[PDB]
């Protein structure tokens, strides 16, 4: 799965609570952390 911190297509693709976003010019989308203890 993509790691909490490399580029991705969509949140879900994602293991764990982690999500994915995209900067200002909605571009270069890097996932981040969510909540591992609690989501």
């Amino acid at each position: 799965c993509i790691q909490r911190h490399r580029s991705c297509r969509k949140s879900s693709e994602c293991c764990g609570c982690s999500v994915c976003q995209c900067n200002l010019f909605g571009q270069n989308c890097q996932c981040k952390s969510g909540g591992l203890i609690a989501c």
